[PDB]
């Protein structure tokens, strides 16, 4: 397990949490020198477990799948709660078995789905260590519309930053104001799949994606990501989905 307080944090007890959150997540090999996620996992191991407490001490444990930092669902008290999706469900097998009930959120965990819940797209909403405070509180008591929201500052401010160190930054500079995530940071999230194909395809490749990634970067400007040179390959991203899983 792993696990982060709000009380007392700071840059860098949250930079040694998704330190503890990326050493979590098991690889046999690294791609250009970067952690590969595996194929799949059979069974319980498939999910690490997040312990994460709000300010005030109260916590939730949030299940993820090893293999692609995929949020399925979490545990408040004695209540689990699940994604209505597939996956999700197989997860709720293996789980917070011992909750003494299961609530079934209405909707997947896909960012469009989430947003349409919450009623605004993640570029409206801060993100920032105080927000994740709010979202550890909200989720403590089911309301599925304030859910969504606190769903989309969760995923992004545990698994979107450990995949990439930019977002990571992004929160630390965020430790005591929220602030709405740059275009960069939203370009990084919705590329994570293509960069993780794109750098596996380099392997055989002498460097060379075989389809460049087009990402906004931090001046708020387009680029195309063509080869494993670039900065987003060196010193960006940390973990890369398996293309098994693409
Ligand atoms: C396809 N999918 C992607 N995610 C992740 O959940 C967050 C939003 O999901 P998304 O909109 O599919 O992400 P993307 O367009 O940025 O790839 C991101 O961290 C995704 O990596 C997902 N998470 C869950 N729980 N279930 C899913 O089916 C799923
Ligand atoms: C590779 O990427 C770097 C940018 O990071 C760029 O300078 C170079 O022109 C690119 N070259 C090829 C052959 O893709």
């Amino acid at each position: 397990d792993v696990s982060f307080r709000l009380s007392g944090a700071d840059p860098s007890s949250y930079g040694m949490f998704i330190k503890d959150l990326r050493n979590a997540l098991p690889h046999t090999e690294k791609v250009y020198n970067i952690p590969l996620l595996l194929p799949s996992v059979s069974g319980a191991g498939r999910y690490l477990l997040m312990h994460l407490f709000n300010y005030d001490g109260n916590t939730i444990t949030v299940a993820v799948d090893v293999t692609n930092v995929y949020i399925m669902g979490y545990l408040a008290l004695t209540t689990s709660y699940f994604f209505n999706e597939p996956a999700a469900d197989l997860a709720s097998q293996y789980v917070f078995r011992s909750a003494r009930r299961k609530i079934t959120l209405p909707y997947s965990g896909n960012y469009e789905r989430l947003q349409i819940a919450a009623g605004k797209p993640r570029e409206k909403i801060p993100i920032g260590l105080p927000a994740l405070d709010t979202a550890i509180s909200t989720l403590l008591h089911y309301d599925s519309t304030a859910a969504a929201g606190a769903l989309l500052v969760l995923i992004q401010t545990t698994a979107e930053a450990a995949r990439f160190k930019y977002i990571e930054q992004q929160i630390q500079e965020r430790a005591y104001r929220d602030e709405v995530p740059s275009s960069a940071t939203i370009s990084l999230e919705n590329s994570w799949s293509g960069l993780s194909k794109q750098i596996q395809l380099a392997q055989g490749n002498n460097g060379v994606f075989r389809t460049p990634t087009v990402l906004v970067d931090s001046k708020g400007n387009r680029v195309q990501i063509t080869n494993v040179t670039s900065n987003v390959v060196t010193s960006n991203i940390q973990l890369l989905l398996n293309t098994k899983n693409i």
